[PDB]
RNA sequence: CUAAGAAAUUCACGGCGGGCUUGAUGUCCGCGUCUACCUGAUUCACUGCCGUAUAGGCAG
């Protein structure tokens, strides 16, 4: 994957890029669970570590074909007033590498009580008694809200863009484009 | 380095007895409250799955 495709948010006086960042991905999800595979990789170029903001920008990284295939394909309608866009083309070097990954944390104690319980037979106080109200983790950082489709849950989908490394190595991509084992250029 | 520097108010106690406040009364005519707006700031940290696990991962 040496090529690239830059999408930046238009401002918009109706939204916030937040919300136009959360459609576009899953819209760019959509579009991956429509073509199939496990080759479509994504980065944040003006990402915010510091605090926690995504950027105002996006970048898919594949091979050539998929992106002028996906600068056509009908995810991209109704979002060409609210987008301005690059050109498909080969991405610079020398970069570094690193990994985009969804990271989960076991924000419900309730939840997991609940499985404990259909998993260990116990009741509520046993499921109480055996998973406290610290194990909550609250992640510090930048996300995504996205609404699922399969199930009717409307929930955060936080991302982690790894260390960043000289080298880059095999692997697939989530139908969200994000690392499974593969890997982006960071530039 | 202070109108500086010091100090035991305290023992006891029966307030109760009784009573007619009454009659009478017109509130009342009148009235232009308009004018114009993003409740959305990611605001639904959710639902489940693998794993003995709370340790750790995964899906939408």
């Amino acid at each position: 994957m040496d090529h690239y495709l830059d999408i930046r948010l238009r401002p918009d006086p109706e939204f916030p890029p937040a919300q136009l960042m959360s459609v576009l991905f899953g819209k760019l999800h959509q579009a991956l669970v429509a073509q199939g595979g496990d080759r479509i990789g994504v980065s944040f170029p003006d990402l915010d570590e510091s605090r926690s903001r995504l950027g105002e920008r996006l970048r898919i990284h594949a091979s050539a074909d998929d992106l002028r295939a996906l600068l056509a394909r009908p995810w991209l309608e109704g979002l060409r007033d609210h987008l301005q866009f690059g050109e498909p083309a080969v991405v610079p070097h020398p970069t570094p590498y690193r990994q985009v990954s969804r990271v989960q944390a076991k924000s419900n104690p309730e939840r997991l009580r609940r499985r404990l319980m259909r998993r260990h037979d116990l009741s509520e106080e046993e499921a109480r008694k055996r998973i406290p109200d610290t194990v909550a983790r609250a992640l510090d950082l930048p996300f995504v809200t996205l609404r699922s489709q399969s199930t009717g849950q409307h929930f955060r989908l936080f991302i982690r863009h790894g260390p960043l490394q000289v080298t880059a190595e095999e692997g697939g991509f989530t139908c969200y484009g994000l690392s499974k084992g593969g890997f982006v250029p960071w530039f």
